[PDB]
C-alpha cells in the first residue's frame, strides 16, 4: 500500500494510468513518484532511444535501440546509428551526478537493444553487447549476429577484446557468474514454433572466444527439443539455468497476441518458465545437455530472475508489454525445483480489463468502425503499461520487487508476502520530447515520446547505499532511493 | 510530365514520396513544389487539426477535426474542443495575405470534420456544417447529428439561422446548386453492409428546415435497397446525383481492407460510383425515388465530381487514403450515362506496389515477426499517399485535376487526355509540428505531424485569377497559382 506523503507527487488517475487530462495540460511531462526520492539523473547527452542497463562496480552501461525497427538491417539504418547511438558508459562514482563519459559503437554495441550484459567475477570484469538485429537469413556479414566482448577492468573504459559472430540471431545474453561463458538466447525465426535454443560461448580467452553450441531442452523422457527462451538467469554455481520461454518445439506452451497490438484482445500469453540442470557444462561433460528439472506454466516468457523470500527460494517471471490489460510479474515458489508453483502476482489497476474499458473515450460497443476501420482509443496512444523486465532488490535476501512497467514507470513492490505482493512506491520519469533517437514520430514501440516515457531496463539495487539504478527511453539514467521512513519500516538496515 | 525550372523545389525521391532522408535532415518540414507558386498562406492561428475547405465569394471556411476520434462523442471531448477548434472564417480579399477573422463553434461547426459545404446561389449564400460524430446510437441529445445552418450573405460573418437534428449520423453534406436543399450521406453504422442512404433537408426557410426523408437506390427493376454513399455531387439542374458509394445492401459492391491499416494485407476496394436520377424530388413527385441510371464499378467510394473534357461529360471519382499503394482517382466517361466507363486512372509512383516495396527498409520476406508481432515499416510511419477528395478546376470546362493526396500534398494533373492523365505540378506544404489540434502524438489518421503534413480538403479554382485554394491539416490555408508557361501549355487564357 502506497501511503502518500509531503515529498510525493502521486498518480492522479487509476494506479498505473497516464491520464489524457495530464497529457493535454502538460502535467504528464513532469515526474510522478511516491515513497522514493531522486538521487541523481542524466539524460545521456539528451539522446533518447535508451533500453538496457548493465553495470560493473560504479559504472553503468546503457544501450540504445534504433527507430528503423527491431530486426531491420543495421546496414540500412545509418541514418539512425550516428552518434549518440551506442552503449553509453556512465560514471556513477557520484550517484548525485551520474556522468556520461563515452560511447561504445562496435558491431555488437552500436545497436544492442536488449542484448547487453556485464559481470564482475574473480579476476574478470566483462561487458558484452550484441547486435539484436543481426543474423537474419540472407543478409551480408556486416549484418551478422555480432557480439562485442569487452574487458571492463577499468569500467570507465571497456576495451574491445574480440567480436564473435553467432550462427543465429541472439536475442539476449547472460554472462555466467565466473565470467567465462556467455549464454545467448535464440527466439528468431522460430518464435511460436519453439524452434530455437540456448547458445553458449566460452570466453575464457576473451580474445579467442570458443563456440560450444546450440542447446535444446532435454526432458525426463530422454528426448531433446527446441525452445525459444527470451532471457536466462543463472544460479551462483552455474548448475541451474532459469529460462523465460515463449514456446517449446514440443508444442507444450500456448502462444497469443502481439505484445505491440491494441485491439482484438486476444490476451498475450505468459509462456513458461524452465528450471534447467546445467551441470554437464559446469562439470565439462561431453555432449551436454540442459535437462528440464521443473516447469512453471504461465511463469513469464520475457524475463525470470531468482529471489529468496524469508529464506525460501523463489523466481519472479513475466511476459512483456501488451495492450491493456498488459502483462505483469508472477511470483514463483521453487522450494521444490521439480515442482515450481506460482503463488502470487503483482497487478496494477491498469492491468484489469474492466479498467482498460472504463477509461476509454469511445466505448467499444459504440464504435461502428471497430472491424471495418479499426482505430485505437486515444487512451491507447500513450504506451503499454506492462512488464519489461521484473527484477528484485537482492537475490539472496529479497524484500522488494523492482518492476519496470514501460509507460507505467518503475513500480516498487513489497514481496515479503510472496502470495500478496503490494506496491509501496513508484517512479514515473515524466517526458523528454524531441530527442534524436526517439523523436520525429518514428517510434515502433507505441511509446508516445511527446508526452510520456517508458522504462525498459534491468534494475540494480545497491544494498550498501540503498540506491536503485534504472534507465528509461527518453529521460535516461536514474538513481533513486526509498524514503528513509519507508525504508526503516520495511526492515532494511541503516 | 513536370517541367522543372526556377524556382521549383522538387520532390527528392519517387513521385509522391516523403523520403526518410528528408525526414531525418529536416528537409521534410519545408515545402516542395513544381509548376506552381505560393500566392499566400495562413496557418489559421497556428491551430492545426484542419480538414475541410468550403467557400463563398472571397471567403474561405476551414473545418477542424478532434484528436479524440472521428466517432467519439463531442460531450466527452471538451479537452479537444476548446478554441481554436471550430470552423474558421478566412478573409481572402487579398490572396497574398489571407487572414483568419472568426471562428464558428456551434453544435455543427465545433467539430465538422468532413461535414461542411457552402453555396453561392441566386439570392442566396449558405454555409452548413455538421457534427460528423453526431447521432451515434445510445447517446444523449448533446451528441446528436446536428447541422448548423448559416446565412453567408456577408461571407466574413456567417449568421446562424437554425440547428437541425438529422435522424441518423450524416457523414458529408452537399447543398443543391439553388441553395435550397441539403443532401447528407449516411454511411454509419451500415458501412460495408450497405444499409444506409441519402438524406434530404429542405432549407428554403433557413430558420425552419424541413426534413424530406432518407432515400435508397431504386433500380430499373423497381426494387429499392440501401446504399452507403460517402459524398455526392449534384448536376447544375439538380436532376442528377453522382454518388461515391462504399457498399450496396444488395451486396453488389465488393468491400475491402481498412484505409487506415499500416501495411496491406487484403487490398483496399474502390467502391462504386452511382449516377442517380433525382427528377422525382426536383419535380415534386409523390413518393419520390432516386433511380439508378448507371454504375461505374470501382469508380471511387469517397468522392465523385463532374467534369467536361473537350466537351465530353466525365466524372472523377476516388476512394481514400490506404496503405501503399494507397488509392487514386479514376476518370469516368459518362457520355452514355447508362453506361459509365473508366477511361483513365491518375497514379503517382507511390501508387505502384513495386515502388512501395522498393523503398521499404525491411522486406516483408525478411521479417520473422510479420505475423507474430506486426510492426509497420518505418516508411509507413509518415502518412498515407492516397486520395482525399479529387476535384477538377472547372466542371464545365475541365483541364486540370486538383487532387489532394493526403501526405503526398496536392497534385496538379493534366486531364485533357482522359485516358492518360499526367502530372504537371504539385505542392507539398512541409510540416508544422506542435499545434494545439494536431500535436501531443495523439493523432488517429496515421499522419506524422512531427515531420510532414497531409492535405485533406476540397480544392477551389478561380478562373478569373487562376488561383487555387486548399487547406492542409497543420500548415493551414494556402493559395497557389500555375506558372504562366504551364498555363499556356495547358491552353488556359492569360489573366
Amino acid at each position: 500500500q502506497v501511503v502518500i506523503g509531503p515529498g510525493d507527487r502521486p498518480e492522479t488517475g487509476l494506479q498505473g494510468q497516464t491520464t489524457i487530462e495530464d497529457v493535454v495540460s502538460g502535467r504528464s511531462k513532469l515526474p510522478y513518484h511516491a515513497g522514493v526520492r531522486l538521487v541523481g539523473r542524466t539524460d545521456i547527452w539528451n539522446r533518447g532511444g535508451n533500453l538496457q542497463l548493465s553495470w560493473v562496480d560504479q559504472c553503468a552501461y546503457v544501450s540504445t535501440f534504433k527507430q528503423a525497427g527491431p530486426i531491420t538491417a543495421n546496414s540500412r539504418s545509418a541514418l539512425f546509428l550516428r552518434e549518440p547511438a551506442g552503449v553509453a558508459v556512465i560514471d556513477v562514482r557520484d550517484p548525485r551526478a551520474p556522468k556520461p563519459v563515452r560511447l561504445l559503437r562496435d558491431r555488437g554495441s552500436i545497436d544492442a537493444v536488449e542484448t547487453m550484459h556485464a559481470i564482475a567475477a574473480p579476476g574478470r570484469k566483462v561487458l558484452v553487447a550484441g547486435a539484436y538485429s543481426g543474423g537474419i537469413a540472407g543478409r551480408g556479414e556486416e549484418d551478422a549476429a555480432w557480439l562485442s566482448i569487452y574487458d571492463a577492468s577499468n569500467c570507465l573504459n571497456p576495451k574491445l577484446q574480440s567480436e564473435f559472430k553467432w550462427p543465429a540471431n541472439i536475442h539476449m545474453v547472460t554472462i555466467s557468474p565466473n565470467g567465462r561463458r556467455v549464454y545467448g538466447t535464440e527466439v528468431v525465426p522460430g518464435l511460436g514454433s519453439g524452434k530455437g535454443g540456448l547458445h553458449v560461448l566460452d570466453i575464457s580467452d576473451m580474445k579467442r572466444p570458443r563456440y560450444l553450441g546450440r542447446f535444446g531442452v532435454t526432458r525426463p523422457n530422454g528426448l531433446t527439443a527446441g525452445f525459444t527462451p527470451h532471457e536466462v538467469s543463472i544460479s551462483h554455481d552455474e548448475r541451474r539455468i532459469y529460462a523465460a520461454v515463449l514456446a517449446s518445439e514440443t508444442g507444450d506452451v500456448p502462444v497469443g497476441a502481439s505484445i505491440l497490438a491494441s485491439d482484438g484482445d486476444v490476451p498475450v500469453e505468459n509462456g513458461s518458465v524452465y528450471i534447467l540442470d546445467n551441470s554437464d557444462i559446469v562439470d565439462g561433460r561431453s555432449q551436454p545437455k540442459m535437462r528440464l528439472v521443473g516447469e512453471a506454466k504461465q511463469g513469464g516468457f520475457h524475463s525470470v530472475v531468482p529471489a529468496s523470500i524469508n529464506g525460501v527460494p523463489h523466481l519472479v517471471g513475466a511476459a512483456e508489454l501488451g495492450a491493456c490489460p498488459g502483462t505483469w510479474p508472477r511470483i514463483i515458489n521453487i522450494a521444490d525445483e521439480k515442482n515450481p508453483k506460482i503463488v502470487g502476482e503483482f497487478k496494477l489497476q491498469m492491468n484489469i480489463k474492466e479498467n482498460c474499458d472504463a477509461i476509454r473515450f469511445t466505448p467499444r460497443k459504440e464504435d461502428p468502425y471497430a472491424s471495418f476501420i479499426p482505430i485505437p482509443d486515444i487512451t491507447a496512444r500513450l504506451g503499454a503499461v506492462g512488464s519489461h523486465f521484473n527484477d528484485v532488490d537482492d537475490a539472496r535476501n529479497t524484500r522488494l520487487g523492482l518492476f519496470p512497467f514501460f509507460a507505467g514507470g518503475v513500480r516498487i513492490v513489497d514481496l515479503r508476502d510472496p502470495t500478496k505482493p503490494v506496491e509501496v512506491g513508484y517512479y514515473k520519469p515524466g517526458a523528454n520530447p524531441d530527442t534524436p533517437l526517439s523523436g520525429n514520430g518514428l517510434n515502433w514501440t507505441g511509446l508516445n515520446d511527446q508526452v510520456t516515457d517508458g522504462c525498459m531496463s534491468h534494475v540494480r539495487y545497491v544494498p550498501e547505499s540503498g540506491h536503485i539504478w534504472f534507465a528509461c527511453v527518453t529521460t535516461g539514467f536514474h538513481v533513486v532511493e526509498l524514503n528513509p521512513d519507508l525504508r526503516a519500516r520495511l526492515g532494511f538496515p541503516t
